[PDB]
């Protein structure tokens, strides 16, 4: 047992589900690696051609935690199902899953994310299978449907759409880009950048596979799309279905015209969602903005538009010095903007207030039934006025369970073209 | 072996090897990460001591660059005579020094710790009374405050014997206000000291029932019961808030101290274990700014301040909180600097940090950093150290946590 007390309430919750953790976090009882990016790199499978007995015990460990969570723990369905995955990994080296399984595999890979402050949504998912598709003009039809959907005319419904799972390795499908709508980076010839400076090097391989770029502060990149191991193809997503949100202020009439926008939906598209041993190496998923993401990140960090400068300037702050707390002053106006602008057009976003009350609710509900819920500090903390939120002063055990979603290399580091 | 850390903002990458030197637990595992939890988890033999002493022995000498020298093995007799003969041994005044200053290196939680090395050391290990603490305190004050040119200082109480004859300092800092408890259910004064505040109450102290009381001080020698003395008031440096641009802001009467000291720690240098070591530098603006004057459970100020702002308090999306935060922030900074009182902000304070950390990196190997500590309570990814990685691990000489004295103290009188 151990216990995670909020100082602010002190409500004290005891966690077990962390005895069911799986792989290692990177800390010792010697060293704590909590505000290391990418601090383990332990797997549950080897890198690929994954033995029998590599592969069986991760399926049947999952398998078990399907059947048992249903209640139907060494039921004849259980037990058959056993043996099938048994005979088709004995003949195929993987197995399928079902479609209940592949849902519930799903939600609990986002029940999981240790990271997520948005996990009291978590079993209001839409799971769309796609792994039928062979083709990137498949994927990209599956895609834009999921956009659509998700979208649903700024009413944003969570959705993930799953295409086919790793074979060799050799064959993998993926969407090349990070996120499905992201605004592409130019490198100025004197030396700045212009757009999304974060997608500097995707915007020159679009560019370098063909893409015409407009070379524009907010275009919309074109989807780079891998089907079963052959060379990416490029798709341009109908301007219709991108949903974009101008920005402006309830009280500076002066900040529209900074010609500021972003996109309404959020849509992951580079992670791995592992099931059972099996890895989905395309599994682009979507919900909805927190509002610091744009306000707080993706426009004031240094490396990205870094545009707290050009709002304190008309702000007319006195920004001479750090103790004006210009810098401060300037992100909170950014900050209502941005929740003004997505409100005011009925585009479904969260401020990092009620997110974060929401997720010290959903933590209360998974300590009361499940025993535990996972949670990373460094990252569910807003990355404004954290101290003002409560989950500033909520103390988190982080631990890694499976299902899981897991970062993978971006592919034109291993792809080997033809 | 090596480890590396990357800051995502300039892709600088630092290795660190200083981490194969602790050997004291984080509350980690290898399957879990307790890096949010505040803390996880009588007194020493002569044999745990021996080889504490040791190593806190070899680690001054190589500092010096005297490894192995001849005052460096006898150093290590000497010690080990009185480990056999006493049970404990007695520090040297340049151990002493040393040991504090690395104590202060040495806090993972401190982001202003580039100043580690300029640090006023006041030997009190001569001490036998709560009255001789309060002159040690009262001078250690008037030095560090310097009319609001604040100097970094500590002040060392005598070492843990048996456990039965601690020195302490009951306060948590040497300057604190009181806090008040009304029948109504509300609160008086700093809600965090209300249970302190209590016990001075008990002890004799006549409080004045004020918004901004200073403490008194209640001071334990030898194990004995702690006894009040007042600060005198001339030795107090406090700055009215006011704000650049609200001129009401003046009207909501808000005050601070200017010294924060921290009373309530324990010193810990080659297994000895100094239980009284008061230590003062100088506030990070956020400390006043964010926590004691918005936490919900202190001073609670962010529902006045948006009313006098006149903002929309309906909906939390208008972001009225933060606004109403950024001003008073920007508040104490100016009263501060405007009464030549020493504060940094946090944007100074984390730039430093960095700075600091790639130092001791390069110099030392490394640099334990606890980064839910480092990161202001505001603002956070605006300042560099956000989008830092840190690495945490506990060497020694370090400062500990200790319970509270009233939860473990033997009464004496009646
Ligand atoms: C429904 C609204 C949701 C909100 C408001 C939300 C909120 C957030 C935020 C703010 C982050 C931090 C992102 C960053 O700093 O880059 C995050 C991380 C994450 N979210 Fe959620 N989320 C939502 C839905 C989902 C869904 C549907 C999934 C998957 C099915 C998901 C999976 C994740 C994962 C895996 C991470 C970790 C990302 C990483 O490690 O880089 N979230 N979430
Ligand atoms: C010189 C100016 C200094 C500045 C600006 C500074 C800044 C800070 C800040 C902002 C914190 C976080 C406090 C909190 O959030 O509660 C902190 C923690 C800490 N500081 Fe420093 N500090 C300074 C000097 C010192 C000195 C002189 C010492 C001891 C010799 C020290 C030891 C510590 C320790 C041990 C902690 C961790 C406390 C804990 O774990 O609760 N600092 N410092
Ligand atoms: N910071 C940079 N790159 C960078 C950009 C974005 C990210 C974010 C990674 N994660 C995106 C993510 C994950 C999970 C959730 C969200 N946000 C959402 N609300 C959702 C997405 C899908 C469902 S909810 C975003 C990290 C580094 C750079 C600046 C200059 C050069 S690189
Ligand atoms: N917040 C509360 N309690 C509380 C918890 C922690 C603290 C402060 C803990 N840390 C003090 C500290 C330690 C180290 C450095 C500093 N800050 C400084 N700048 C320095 C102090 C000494 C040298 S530098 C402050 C105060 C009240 C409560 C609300 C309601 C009931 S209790
Ligand atoms: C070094 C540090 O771990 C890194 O900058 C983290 C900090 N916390 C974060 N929290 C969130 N939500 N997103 C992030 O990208 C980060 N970055
Ligand atoms: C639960 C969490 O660890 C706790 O609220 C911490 C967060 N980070 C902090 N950081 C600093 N500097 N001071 C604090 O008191 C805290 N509180
Ligand atoms: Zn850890």
């Amino acid at each position: 047992f151990l216990k995670v007390k909020n100082w602010e309430t002190e409500v004290v919750l005891t966690d077990t589900l962390h005895l069911k953790s799986t792989l290692e976090t990177g800390c010792t009882e010697y060293i704590c690696m909590g505000s290391i990016m990418h601090p383990s790199q332990h797997a549950r499978r080897p890198e690929d051609v994954a033995t029998k007995d590599q592969l069986f015990p991760l399926a049947k460990e999952f398998i078990d935690q399907y059947y048992s969570s249903i209640k139907r723990f060494g039921s004849k369905a259980h037990m058959e199902r056993l043996e099938e995955v048994n005979k088709e990994i004995d003949t195929t080296s993987t197995y399928q899953l079902k479609d209940t399984e592949l849902i519930y595999g799903a939600k609990h890979a986002w029940r999981n994310a240790s990271r997520c402050v948005g996990r009291i949504q978590w079993s209001k998912l839409q799971v769309f299978d796609a792994r039928d598709c062979t083709t990137a003009h498949g994927m990209f039809n599956y895609i834009c449907n999921h956009v659509k959907y998700a979208t649903n005319k700024g009413n944003l419904r969570s959705a993930i759409t799953i295409f086919p799972q790793r074979t060799d390795g050799k064959h993998d499908f993926r969407v090349w880009n990070s996120q499905l709508i992201r605004y592409a980076g130019y490198k100025q010839p004197d030396g700045s950048t212009l757009g999304d400076p974060a997608n500097v090097q995707f915007t020159e391989i679009c560019i370098q596979q063909g893409w015409k770029p407009p070379r524009g502060r907010f275009d919309v990149l074109p989807l780079l799309l891998q089907a079963n191991g052959n060379d990416p193809e490029l798709f341009q997503i109908p301007p219709e279905l991108v949903l974009e949100v101008p920005i402006r202020h309830p009280k500076f009439e002066w900040f529209k015209d900074l010609g500021l926008k972003w996109y309404g939906l959020p849509a992951v598209s580079n992670m791995l969602l592992e099931i059972g041993g099996l890895e989905f190496s395309a599994c682009p998923f979507s919900g909805w903005y927190m509002g610091t993401e744009i306000g707080v990140r993706d426009y004031c960090d240094n490396s990205r538009y870094n545009i707290l400068e050009e709002v304190a300037k008309k702000m007319n702050l006195d920004m001479r010095k750090t103790s004006s707390l210009w810098k401060d002053q300037a992100l909170v106006e950014i900050n209502i903007a941005v929740l003004y602008s997505f409100q005011s057009d009925k585009v479904t976003i969260v401020d990092h207030h009620s997110a974060t009350e929401s997720f010290i609710k959903h933590m209360e509900n998974e300590y009361r039934c499940r025993g535990g819920c996972p949670a990373d500090w460094v990252w569910i903390v807003p990355p404004m006025s954290g101290s003002i939120t409560p989950v500033f002063h909520q103390e988190m055990l982080n631990y890694r369970l499976t299902p899981s979603f897991e970062y993978q290399p971006d592919p034109w580091n291993t792809h080997v073209w033809k």
